């Protein structure tokens, strides 16, 4: 570039920035294509063009002025960067802002999108506010290749969709722009099918829509309606390796938490907005907003200690009661909690309060409902046509046709957009097992096998492990969970080696042996010892999350206290013992809202959580526990830095079953943070029992869940204990502890005490 053209950008003369800032085509060679990608970066002293999904990163030069940088790349297609760039002591990566220069498709983007490999095709489908012929206006764009007609209609147009009959573009995509209207447009597409049919249609690729029961999508200006303020959280997040972190989820259903009073309005940032009642039955109760969900949950988990918030399904959805799994809108955050920018305003907040956002995202299935996907076209085009494979007749609900392209294109882009757009920190997949087994909840018969005779859906393994290996691409440092109750092998494990590619994975057998066991009249205990062990015997075959989520406290099955035997005084024990246990334990931590404050009856998606209860002692006292171990976990590096390593987890003894006894050792990096752990699981007292450990010198007791301020009776060590020369469980020290009812404690050796 010249030095008159480059100073033309940085002065504000030249007429049109997208002529040479972007990415330009150079020349084309035989088997490649030499492309410059220029951008002006004003501040920033250095910058590089990232190519995720080849794994290259290219340094940018100045070019004529410090921050004005230019790149040289040859290769056959630059399709898919970033940009880094950086400003002082800080890096931030970026989409290139001047990626995409009309509002309208392409035939790249069309091509791109009919093989399944357009990461961004949700800047063109849909519903974008933008300039065509000089004049701005909204470009609507949907994929329906076997439509007859589609019409635009609208509050625009009274619903009347005649002079406003789309365009269909290359046999696939029909598009129209409408001049002069603007974010806030409600909308829907009307189709005719092959039939002669006319029905009405949701945007699949909208941005939001109205509040259910009704379906009409809204135009949002989604680059335009709120600025971030998280930089610093996602350069540290893109640097860090979450696996050697803490890890521990509050998992909240935002419908549910707590409700507000309908008798007035739903505030939102800057504005406000009529009540969303909460179900007529109870219509003095309304959801509060992603806002109003900002201002009080974010500072309820951040004192209680935890390092994320995991959501139930935010995407939008028909019915309060699917508790957001069936879901028709996959690309706008439900209207019940207010607008785009009010989530925005949540992930934000929660950022600069140093708390990560992980969703629940449902890319299995979805409902039947007539104004979602469902034979969109009047073909059976987002679901397989055959419905051995491509419904869950047992739910009543489509599958994804995971081999169509623009099917596939539709999802993967999905996952794609809700870290690019609003900023997420992780994604959980509940009942992948849905998607991988062709003859999942099938009877003999009604189901075929895969082309090499097996029930493995090929399709579906494909698609999966296609979004996580983007995911981590373009998004390096974030989380993705499944929850996959087959015993499907390598679930957490990288693509290249056979894997599905998530890097965390819900223990399940986890969570049955611990529920069960502790569901267990405590004498009976010695004989389902191996229910506190077994689960360190196939440990390191994934990366686990111990979670203890909604779906256990629903059904007739009772909440966390309901499940415990005794007294109300045991009760309490035995929660705070599993807890201390699930902590302690290797491996990173999920519950549930309203297991941190003993709420007694179960969760009820309808109502809000029992609040009341925090007036009194007892729950007060559990939710300080809470608060004091998620404390304790993130200031201890040996319960996060080597969860998934041998050294991090060592027992002392399991063999007590007649006194249901178990202890163990944690590890980290330096060895004076080693931890002891013992646990008492009986009722039973012990004035004296011993340990071994492994050096001289006095062991803290650095936590006792038997401590009265949680509750409990105040027995234990006094402070700590000086181990004895005295050899025990191979190791040639051991402390005589006193061990508290139901129970468990942690030491730490003070190699600085006194003697
Ligand atoms: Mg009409
Ligand atoms: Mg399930
Ligand atoms: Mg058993
Ligand atoms: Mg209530």
């Amino acid at each position: 570039i010249s030095a008159d053209q480059v100073n033309q950008i940085i002065y504000n003369l030249h007429h049109d920035p997208f002529e040479i800032l972007g990415c330009h085509l150079l020349e084309e060679g035989k088997n490649t294509k030499k492309w410059v990608v220029r951008a002006y970066l004003p501040k920033a002293e250095a910058a590089w063009v990232i190519r995720p999904t080849e794994r290259k990163e290219d340094p940018m030069n100045s070019v004529h002025h410090p921050n004005f940088f230019e790149c040289i790349i040859e290769t056959p297609e630059l399709n898919h960067y970033q940009l880094k760039v950086k400003e002082g002591e800080h890096e931030k990566v970026i989409y290139d802002p001047y990626a995409f220069s009309s509002p309208y498709l392409t035939d790249e983007d069309i091509y791109l999108f009919s093989e399944g490999n357009h990461h961004r095709i949700y800047e063109k489908l849909g519903a974008h506010v933008g300039e065509i012929n000089g004049v701005k206006g909204v470009y609507f764009a949907v994929w329906a290749p076997n439509a007859r007609n589609v019409s635009v209609i609208g509050d625009f147009n009274n619903w009347d969709g005649r002079e406003h009959q789309m365009r269909k573009r290359n046999y696939t995509i029909w598009e129209l722009f409408v001049p002069e209207i603007g974010s806030g447009t409600v909308y829907k597409y009307e189709i005719k099918n092959s039939e002669g049919h006319i029905y009405e249609k949701s945007d699949p690729y909208g941005f939001y829509r109205e509040v259910r029961p009704n379906t009409a999508s809204i135009v949002v200006d989604i680059d335009n309606i709120y600025q971030w303020h998280d930089e610093e959280w996602l350069e540290k997040r893109r640097n860090s390796d979450p696996l050697k972190q803490p890890v521990s989820v509050y998992e909240v259903h935002l419908g549910s938490w707590l409700h507000g009073s309908s008798a007035e309005k739903m505030p939102l940032l800057n504005g406000e907005a009529d009540p969303v009642i909460v179900s007529e039955w109870n219509p003095g109760a309304r959801f509060l907003s992603y806002y109003e969900l900002a201002e009080k949950l974010i500072p309820y988990v951040k004192d209680m200690g935890y390092t994320h918030i995991e959501l139930l399904p935010i995407a939008e959805h028909p019915f309060d009661g699917s508790w957001g799994y069936q879901v028709t809108g996959f690309y706008s955050p439900t209207s019940r909690f207010g607008r785009p920018e009010d989530f925005m305003y949540f992930v934000d907040k929660c950022h600069e309060n140093g708390i990560g956002v992980i969703l629940d995202w449902v890319p299995g299935h979805f409902p039947k409902d007539s104004h979602g996907l469902a034979y969109f076209d009047g073909t059976h085009l987002y679901e397989h046509a055959d419905p051995r494979i491509g419904e869950h007749k047992e739910w009543g609900t489509l599958v994804f046709n995971y081999g169509r392209h623009e099917v596939r294109n539709f999802l993967v882009a999905n996952v794609l957009f809700w870290f690019d757009k609003y900023h997420v920190d992780g994604i959980r997949v509940d009942a992948v097992a849905s998607m991988l087994y062709r003859n999942y909840l099938r009877k003999e018969g009604e189901w075929i096998a895969n082309e090499y005779g097996g029930d493995e859906h090929i399709e579906a393994v494909s698609f999966i492990r296609e979004v996580n290996t983007l995911l981590f691409e373009y998004f390096p440092g974030i989380l993705s969970i499944a929850e996959e109750s087959t015993e499907w092998e390598k679930v957490s494990r990288p693509v290249y080696d056979g894997g599905l590619g998530f890097n965390l994975k819900w223990d399940m057998g986890w969570m049955h042996d611990m529920l069960d066991y502790f569901n267990i009249d405590p004498y009976f205990r010695q004989y389902h010892q191996n229910n506190v062990t077994f689960s360190m015997l196939y440990y390191y075959n994934e990366n686990f999350m111990l979670a203890l989520s909604h779906d256990e406290i629903v059904h007739g099955k009772s909440n966390m206290l309901g499940k415990m035997p005794g007294d109300e005084w045991q009760k309490y024990a035995n929660v705070r013992a599993l807890f201390t246990y699930m902590y302690t334990h290797p491996g990173k931590k999920t519950m549930f809202m309203s297991m941190e404050f003993g709420q007694w009856s179960e969760w009820n998606v309808w109502g809000d959580l029992e609040w009341h209860l925090l007036q009194y002692e007892p729950h007060q006292q559990l939710k300080q526990f809470f608060t004091d171990l998620n404390a304790l976990y993130q200031q201890e590096p040996a319960l996060y830095t080597h969860d998934f390593e041998y050294h991090g987890f060592e027992w002392i003894d399991c063999n007590d079953n007649t006194h249901s006894v178990v202890s163990f050792l944690r590890r980290s990096d330096d060895p004076n943070d080693s931890l002891v752990v013992v646990c008492n699981f009986t009722p039973q007292p012990h004035s004296h029992y011993r340990i071994g450990v492994p050096e001289a010198g006095y062991y803290v007791e650095l936590f006792n869940s038997d401590a009265k301020q949680y509750g409990g009776s105040n027995m234990g060590n006094l402070g700590g204990k000086w181990a004895d020369e005295w050899s025990f469980h191979n190791k040639p020290y051991s402390l005589d502890l006193c061990l508290p009812p139901l129970a468990v404690l942690i030491l730490k050796l003070d190699p600085t005490k006194v003697p």
